[PDB]
């Protein structure tokens, strides 16, 4: 997250870190056994880390649970990043409490202008490279589909939306991928892609979660 703020320990209780020997992506806990992330985050040997603030220090609220299975969206295209969504099942159910909690799925899509909270342990610099140890947060509005398409000609599908600031300086970044965009307590987006980070006229692009609620529910119901 570039241009954001320190969230505060366990203030984003649905935020997960995906770990394969090191943090490599975010995710969102959607019930005691399932995490939503980006398909582009797919790899084998994932350990889901819940209750994290400092990802380099054991602070007392962590739950580390190995993934038992991953399900990339049937229509994920890695070239265009269309349908950039994946489900991860935990080997055991997470113990839910105030600091480890699921986030609600939307029942309808969010509109341009809605303020959302975007979070992660990704790069904090738009030019350089600096990775934070503690969870970073950004409040950002959803942008109109027209401005999103104007920013990224030929690249925005109906499964994507833009959020952030066309002026630059405030954005998600490398390492935030797969993490949440939460709007009025609903998971509306997944950190998916962008051109650089926090660049002028290049806002963040997010997977449009409301399109996938049917697929998520039915997938969970049979797995
Ligand atoms: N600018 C962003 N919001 C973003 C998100 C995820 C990855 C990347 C970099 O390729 C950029
Ligand atoms: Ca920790």
């Amino acid at each position: 997250i570039v241009g954001g703020y320190t969230c505060g320990a366990n203030t984003v209780p649905y935020q997960v870190s995906l770990n394969s020997g090191y943090h490599f992506c975010g995710g969102s806990l959607i019930n005691s056994q399932w995490v939503v992330s980006a398909a582009h985050c797919y790899k084998s040997g994932i350990q889901v880390r819940l209750g994290e603030d400092n990802i380099n220090v054991v602070e007392g609220n962590e739950q580390f649970i190995s993934a038992s299975k991953s399900i990339v969206h049937p229509s994920y295209n890695s070239n265009t990043l269309n349908n950039d969504i994946m489900l991860i099942k935990l080997k055991s159910a997470a113990s839910l409490n105030s600091r480890v909690a699921s986030i609600s799925l939307p029942t309808s899509c969010a509109s341009a202008g809605t303020q959302c909270l975007i979070s992660g342990w990704g790069n904090t610099k738009s030019s350089g490279t600096s990775y934070p140890d503690v969870l970073k947060c950004l409040k950002a509005p959803i942008l109109s589909d027209s401005s999103c398409k104007s920013a990224y000609p030929g690249q925005i599908t109906s499964n994507m939306f833009c959020a952030g600031y066309l002026e630059g300086g405030k954005d998600s970044c490398q390492g935030d991928s797969g993490g949440p965009v939460v709007c009025s307590g609903k998971l509306q987006g997944i950190v998916s892609w962008g051109s650089g980070c926090a660049q002028k006229n290049k806002p963040g692009v997010y997977t449009k979660v409301c399109n996938y609620v049917s697929w998520i529910k039915q997938t969970i119901a049979s797995n």
